């Protein structure tokens, strides 16, 4: 193998993304819907636009395929569909979110937030402010 | 439901890739070993390098993850339908990086025409990829 890190070029890492808990991210369903609402046009465009765009186009598509395979598994063949939406799902949720968020609010920001929440959420309930960190520009 | 074309930002289409036959493409096996032997460093690197680099990184991992699914299922379709889609994209990109984008598209059409000429008429020499 190689050791290719998607995020590395963008200035994150696969670990750092695993710093936010699995339940921090939207659904895939909702991630797709947003990109569409905000960036469908840039995304379908034949213009590079940004490295976020390239990557997101490819992810959106890869997920399409992945789903066809789980559907086709339903048609033709509990087990797998519990696994896809679980492990693979998280991995897409992460990448989708990183990149939509990077574009919506700014990348530098999305990283400042990435740590802030990781730390905050981990402060146990007793001591930690009820006020969570906030994402904006 | 969006209609996104991966190749479109690079000035091709899914259509055009389907122009070359299913067995024009290397193996997935050989495609990964080639990217490695030529661009392990460029790809693992944290520099964008080019939009090609970006897409390949993603393509590879997507394949990686997909295969990890088969390392769990075993407990025939994949390589059939999906395999082609990877082959087309991987080949496209490596082949752009190696020889040139415009140079690969010229070949894409040169070959598609050539292969489709019937045996009796068609010159014995398939066209050539290089710079
Ligand atoms: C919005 C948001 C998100 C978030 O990630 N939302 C989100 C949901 C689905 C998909 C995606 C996609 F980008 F990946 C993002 C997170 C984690 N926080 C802490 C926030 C907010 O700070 C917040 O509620 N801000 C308001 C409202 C918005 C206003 O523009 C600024 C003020
Ligand atoms: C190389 C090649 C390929 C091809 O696609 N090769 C290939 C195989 C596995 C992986 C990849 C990768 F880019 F994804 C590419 C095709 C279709 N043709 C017609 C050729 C050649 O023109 C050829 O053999 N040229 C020689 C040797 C090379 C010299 O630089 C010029 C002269």
């Amino acid at each position: 193998s190689m050791d290719i890190d998607p995020y590395k070029e963008f200035g994150a890492t696969v670990e750092l993304l695993s710093f936010l808990p699995s339940d921090f991210f939207p659904s895939v369903r909702d991630l797709l819907d947003t990109a569409a609402a905000l960036y469908r046009d840039a995304l379908e465009s034949p213009e590079h636009c940004s490295p976020h765009h390239t990557a997101l186009r490819q992810a959106i598509l890869c997920w399409g395929d992945l789903m066809t395979l789980a559907t086709w598994v339903g048609t033709n063949l509990d087990l797998v569909v519990s696994y896809v939406n679980t492990n693979v799902g998280l991995k897409f949720r992460q990448l989708l979110w990183f990149h939509i968020s990077c574009l919506t609010f700014g990348r530098e920001t999305v990283l400042e937030y990435l740590v802030s929440f990781g730390v905050w959420i981990r402060t146990p309930p007793a001591a930690r402010p009820p006020n969570a960190p906030i994402l904006s520009t």
